[PDB]
């Protein structure tokens, strides 16, 4: 499972899944979180931190290639503030989190949309691994 309920919402896994089909019908952003590491005690706010950017830059023309990105985006803008509140410390100072926002900037700078659509289809994995860090 995980603590914040929309991610046991299989709705919601088959919208993400449905924008990761869309935009890959057009190397990760993401930083890799591997099995072990999402053990690690600080593996749910740190990608809670990176769910935040999401919800400000990536999700935010895309509702016309993306019928659902608005339900999404209100979906894991609730799931965010809920992690929020029981994330006692601020990891904008985690190395992961600034090398999210670096690779993407570094992406956006060549190509706004393509980079949006790549970060876009990568929020699938974003979510798994907030459901498996996030459990209790």
């Amino acid at each position: 499972g995980a603590r914040p309920t929309p991610l046991d919402s299989s709705a919601t896994w088959n919208d993400l899944a449905a924008m990761t089909d869309t935009a890959r019908n057009e190397t990760r952003l993401l930083p890799y979180f591997s099995h072990d590491m999402l053990q690690e005690e600080g593996s749910c706010c740190i990608n809670a931190r990176i769910l935040k950017y999401y919800v400000n830059h990536v999700l935010e023309h895309t509702d016309m290639k993306y019928p659902m990105i608005r339900n999404v985006r209100e979906g894991l803008h609730r799931v965010e503030q809920e992690l929020q509140n029981h994330c006692k410390h601020d990891y904008s100072s985690h190395p992961l989190v600034k090398q999210f926002k670096r690779n993407y900037h570094a992406s956006a700078i060549m190509d706004l949309a393509a980079a949006r659509n790549k970060a876009i289809g990568e929020t699938n994995t974003l979510y798994h691994y907030l459901f498996e860090s996030c459990t209790p």
